[PDB]
Order: C-alpha cells, then structure tokens, then sequence
C-alpha cells in the first residue's frame, strides 16, 4: 500500500486475537502499545519521548498482524498516547519512505 | 529517493541558513526543532508525547528545504531531543509510505 501523510496513519492491527488501531510511526525506534495483558515474562526498559522518559515492560517474540502481515518480534507495552508502531516491525512488513 | 527504516530516517534541512539534522517522523503531526532564533511573531503552544507535555513557540509560515525540495509552514521550536519534520511538511515535499 501507498499511505500519504494528509491523514494520521492510523492501521488496524491484531494482537492476542484482538483488533486496535495504531501508529505507523517511523520517529520511534520501538513498538510500544497501551496498556495490555502479552504472555510471557518482562524485562524492564525506559524510554524517551518529547516529554522526558517512562518505564515500559518489554515482551519478546509476540505476533502481530499489521494489516495483513504478520510480524513477530519485541513490543513494549507502557502508558503511551496511542498503539505505536516503530522501526522494529515497519522493517518487517517492508516499508520505507518515498518523494 | 527510498529511505528504508533500518536506521532511523534522518535528514539534512536547511532553515534559515542554518544547516540541521533532522528525523523524518510520520507520527508526528508537527514539526519541532531545537532551540533557536526565528523572526517574526510566535504563539505558546503546549504539545504532547511519550513522556508528557512540552511548551514550544510557534512560527508559521516558515520556508525549510528538506534535501533539496522546499516546504513552507508553520514549525514548532522548543526543548526537543531530536529535530522532527512531520506531518505537516511531509506532504509537501509529496513523502510517503509503502510497504
Ligand atoms: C516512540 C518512542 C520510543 C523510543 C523513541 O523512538 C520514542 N520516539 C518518539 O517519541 C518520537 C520522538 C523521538 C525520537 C527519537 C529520539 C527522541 C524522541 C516522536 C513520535 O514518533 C511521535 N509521537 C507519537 C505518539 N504521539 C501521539 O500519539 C500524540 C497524541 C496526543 C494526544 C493528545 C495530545 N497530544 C498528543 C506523540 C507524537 C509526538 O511526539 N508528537 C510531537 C508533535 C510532540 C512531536
């Protein structure tokens, strides 16, 4: 797909059997979800946005479904504005940036 | 030109005479740089993110030339980690994200 910028890029993704809208952000270097149950242990991690940093658990090999590509790799899940996606699985649906 | 997104897609624009490096962010509706003297008139606005809120000056009609191509609107200087071009100039210079 083609997605221009007019509009907030807002896709529907699949996460735990359940459907939520987030964020094709290219500015994030991670995936980091709201707040929600993943299986599994967690690590800790702290991350930085515009307004300083917040402590997120980090979760390893979750799949993901982001519109109709399946990814599976790291997601944080935080108090975070909205469903972030981030480099870590843009890079593997395969999408890059075009002008 | 592609950018892909296995490293993060930064940019070289120039502002005012000032050359900077800047990060091509498609979640970000604004665009904020760092501290710096631009003429005119400004507006407080307060504008937020991962981490809370930040309180930035703004000034519209700005002309930035981002590699080559020139955008003209309103850009956000404040206390930001990184120079973000978003939204509002990406679709000026016709960015765009496939996958
Ligand atoms: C994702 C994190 C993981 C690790 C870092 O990679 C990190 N990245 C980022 O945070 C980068 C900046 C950064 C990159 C590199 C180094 C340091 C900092 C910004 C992010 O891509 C854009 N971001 C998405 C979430 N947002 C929203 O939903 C707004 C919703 C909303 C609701 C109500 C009121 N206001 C806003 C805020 C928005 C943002 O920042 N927008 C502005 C105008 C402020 C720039």
């Amino acid at each position: 797909p083609q997605i221009t910028l007019w509009q907030r890029p807002l896709v529907t993704i699949k996460i735990g059997g359940q459907l939520k809208e987030a964020l094709l952000d290219t500015g994030a270097d991670d995936t980091v979800l709201e707040e929600m149950s993943l299986p599994g242990r967690w690590k800790p991690k702290m991350i930085g946005g515009i307004g300083g940093f917040i402590k997120v658990r980090q979760y390893d090999q979750i799949l993901i479904e982001i519109c109709g590509h399946k990814a599976i790799g790291t997601v944080l899940v935080g108090p975070t504005p909205v469903n972030i996606i981030g480099r870590n699985l843009l890079t593997q649906i395969g999408c890059t940036l075009n002008f």
